[PDB]
């Protein structure tokens, strides 16, 4: 009645040396597995030897104030209410109405996503880790500016990110608005997909901003001014470039300071925005975030911004303008965009894949309202076709059910080449791919693929593919999804964007 | 790091009614999303609306002695090591070798094998959930019986499982050794993927399972018999059939009388293998197991198994067999199977994709010795190819570097169709998969490739397009990995099949 | 439906094994009267008292709630023996359904529950017509995914351990007659309607 000893207490020293492996390979690095059989030379490409493995998604968004068709859109509505808190606080005859103080304050909005910016870009810089090879030069090229151009003029960096809080920090906008504060999370921020050192890491960077562009007595009209897109190795002069011109028509402008003296005699100097300073020992650490990786999950990319010097055969001036204007629509603040733009004019046919209802997927079982509706605010969902005009056009447009206070352009990947000399690879992706009939990109689609999946809360994607005139569905793991309709996320749009204009109580 | 939204806690009730919805969809049944944009139904196929989420993933494997080519071999260790300790240090019967008693052993091992499969099979059948429509006839479709069959006949099936238990008692087998424990509870457990209400299921089905041939003087023999395949829809007669087949030439023999007497007289009467029986109570439910998760993740299924009636042009003598012969070899116990059989009669091209060095992922940062053990069991990478007695062959055959206990010889996963009647679906993969060019492969491997990746520790995917003649690599979510080579994972199969056939129960090392 | 089937052959098999000296009715004049060939119920035991326990496994695949005093009363009618004097050789009550309520999917057009009529007391009708009762019961049931979601419904709202619980029976379970004067204060009094009017009648 004695149990004797197994055979692995027996010989601990046996297992113990067989499986001594080294694990924690560095990510940023090619690494070649080699052959098993060795004779397998003779089979060129059927043997893949290959173990690529990416570092950086960059979520490409662009800032908006929701959907707004009249006076009574949430934005116009947040306008009355925060022009008559400031008008209430403010002794005298204001010369601004209503929606010159909401423009003014979404201005301040893209000058605080610019300075975040800036200011990532330069504390990313800072970041080495031995097990993580894409640090900091990937999440540089992601945000599109030259690696060098950082390292080799690090003290004139620091003096236009400074420079740029200095001259951006003399607005005033209200910090009990958390549009402000849900912007400055997103533009400050690494985030790793896994609670691990050789994580994933998730950024955000802007598109596009918006720049004020005074019209005088016919209004007002806030213009996309876009950003560098990675693989752009844009040096400084370009980011100042860039800075001049989003501030070129409010910097020593009388009425840009009579509308921030009036939110700073409304708010206190502790309700304002408060831009952070960057020193040389200024280091943003990736944190784990659940919430930011909830809402990356639920993501889906609208397309890119249409310009005005944008060239669309059947749909003339559909370009992105928050626009006001006291002859069209009352007086209001103004913002239709039509979506499934890429450039290039024609259709883009992987856009019809987004035309299903989307999946809300979370983990667990339990979800709170709070995370629900917070998974839920990169996603955009389209409803009705735009209609052209001139019965001859080339792409398809769509016009969604409302959106967030931001929506998603792009995804853009890094990762390191299978080939010689392994330098970085640049993907630019929506959630929808077309994959077309060549025999180039089945096993380049495959990579992107296998590429996303390494991400642990990617965003769902759509693949159509040529030949087979069919869209495949959401290709993501699924834990505990619903199926979301058009009308229940608008209302949790509509709901998001009340929340984030929201002004504190007296009048 | 994002403070909390104020109008959030201002207004909850706004909160509450905008973010009422209907999370945990049961599994089992198809979905139809719907349409955002409700004119894209003139782009038929370019919207998908479809959502059909899989719940079972059946492993179908072998059981292996290990590799064995010579005398200095595992099983052949084992069986020199079993043989002193019942022929010598108990006073034992003469009649026998030592290969004898170790491939009495090994066919010990299938009937306690069937005895766990139909045994799953019983307890499968009485499992039903409201969250879960796969439980039970999906689970009942991948083991390959006619799910209505164990319905309508469940009395049958469950005393069938027990007759099966007590007719194995006719046989004394060592219970030390966890051979037999490890094949017995992976073929019986119900394996979930992620420890959540409507996850995904794994199980392990033989493939086939070892006969026992005696050619007389001449040697003796483990032939292999083929276990029913997940479209087959066997009932119980099937099954008896099997049974029947199995322990016709096991309890005619004196052979196997006289060792069976002597492994019961050796090992006493307490220190045997007991097939438990079941009641009309006895239920499994399904279990987390990561170190099961482990063992199907970084798994590499080998291929069909070659049987003498099994036409390989260019190798004519390559059926699975375990042989002993005491001319041949110094009378070793023989098995060297080739790998990379796909059924057919010409070269699968996606098993060159199996010729790289394999991926060993894990979860987490700090594994231990027995986490790398037991995460390397169903893993089995190529070495060489075989020589083909010929000039024209039309299949590559594949040596290995040495293998465990078990080989994976494929994998089916069950899901539902997304076409109008959907019904239960059945494919049949390997690690390997081949896309080859045509209009309407693509969609269907993106619709597999999506099925596989919702089970969470799925093995590794090597998939090879016949338009590009170009393989991918290991199409898996990585985690804390290294890659192996063939003569580490050699090793670790050492370890693990000499620890596998060792009995404590023996007076060996003490 | 399902759950007064269950009363109805899980009695079937509780009579079988009643034999009494002092009662020569016991027990197939139980057993004539339920519609049921009294010597197949002896000869076929074991695949009786294992088709009862299959009907009370595969009903769970539905959920429903047991606070719903519904059920309750029904299998207590549908599974009782009912003395009725409370003496040795006293006679005995039975309720035995005339016919069950089958589901019918009319799609979008509505929803039905048809009859589907048990065998009477001269049928003489073996396990193989129980069990074709069975299946053409369940039919419509296990195949629907409106049923599905209704019952993942029901087994979400009310827990598992609020729902209706068929119970398991053994060899060693036998039903003796009880004496119970509610059961004869509805069957005095009780009015008889009538036959059940078939769309082929």
């Amino acid at each position: 009645t004695r149990n004797d000893v197994a055979w692995y207490a027996r010989y601990p020293h046996i297992l113990e040396e067989a499986t001594r492996l080294p694990f924690a390979y560095p990510i940023g690095q090619y690494y070649d597995t080699g052959y098993s059989v060795a004779s397998a030379t003779e089979w060129s490409k059927y043997v893949d030897t290959s173990l690529t493995i990416p570092g950086v998604m960059c979520v490409n968004f662009t800032p908006t104030p929701g959907e707004s068709y009249n006076k009574n859109s949430p934005i116009n509505i947040a306008a009355q209410n925060v022009y008559t808190y400031v008008r209430h606080m403010n002794s005298g005859h204001a010369n601004y109405e209503q929606a010159d103080l909401m423009m003014y304050l979404l201005a301040m909005d893209s000058l605080y996503i610019f300075h975040s910016y800036v200011r990532k870009i330069l504390a990313i810089s800072k970041l080495y880790t031995p097990v993580n090879k894409y640090f900091p030069r990937a999440l540089l090229v992601a945000l599109g500016v030259d690696p060098e151009d950082v390292f080799a003029n690090q003290a004139q960096w620091e003096y236009f990110v400074n420079m740029v809080a200095y001259r951006a920090g003399a607005f005033a906008a209200p910090a009990s608005m958390t549009y402000y504060e849900r912007h400055a999370w997103m533009s400050n921020g690494l985030y790793v997909d896994q609670d691990v050192t050789r994580a994933q890491i998730y950024m955000f960077k802007p598109t596009m901003l918006w720049k004020y562009e005074n019209l005088g007595t016919t209004g007002t009209k806030l213009v996309p001014l876009m950003m560098p897109k990675a693989g752009d190795n844009r040096k400084l002069v370009d980011f100042q470039v860039l800075f001049n011109n989003l501030v070129s028509t409010m910097l020593g402008d009388e009425d840009f300071g009579i509308m921030s003296g009036d939110v700073f005699k409304a708010f206190g100097a502790d309700g304002l925005v408060k831009l952070l300073a960057v020193d040389s020992t200024t280091m943003t650490l990736p944190t784990y975030d659940p919430l930011i990786l909830a809402q990356i999950h639920s993501a889906r990319a609208v397309g890119a911004p249409i310009l005005e010097t944008s060239t669309l055969t059947g749909f003339p001036g559909r370009q992105w303008q928050i626009t006001q204007n006291p002859d069209v629509n009352n007086g209001a603040i103004i913002f239709h965009p039509s979506f499934g733009y890429d450039g290039q004019d024609h259709e883009e046919l992987s856009f019809r894949a987004m035309c299903s209802n989307m999946i809300l997927n979370l983990p667990g079982e339990a979800h709170s309202a709070e995370m629900i509706i917070e998974a839920t605010r990169l996603a955009t969902m389209f409803q009705v076709k735009a209609v052209p005009a001139g019965d001859t056009s080339k792409p398809v447009l769509y016009l969604p059910n409302g959106f967030g206070t931001e929506v998603v352009n792009d995804y853009t990947m890094i990762s390191v080449d299978k080939a010689t000399p392994h330098d970085l690879t640049i993907h630019t992706f929506f959630n929808n791919i077309l994959v077309p009939n060549a025999k180039e990109n089945y096993v380049a689609n495959l990579e992107l693929l296998n590429n996303i999946i390494q991400f642990d809360w990617a965003p769902q994607l759509y693949l159509t593919y040529g030949i087979a005139q069919e869209s495949f569905g959401p290709f993501a793991q699924l834990n505990d999804w619903t199926i979301l309709t058009g009308e229940t996320l608008a209302r949790m749009h509509e709901v998001c964007v009340t929340s984030m204009f929201d002004v504190p109580q007296m009048g």
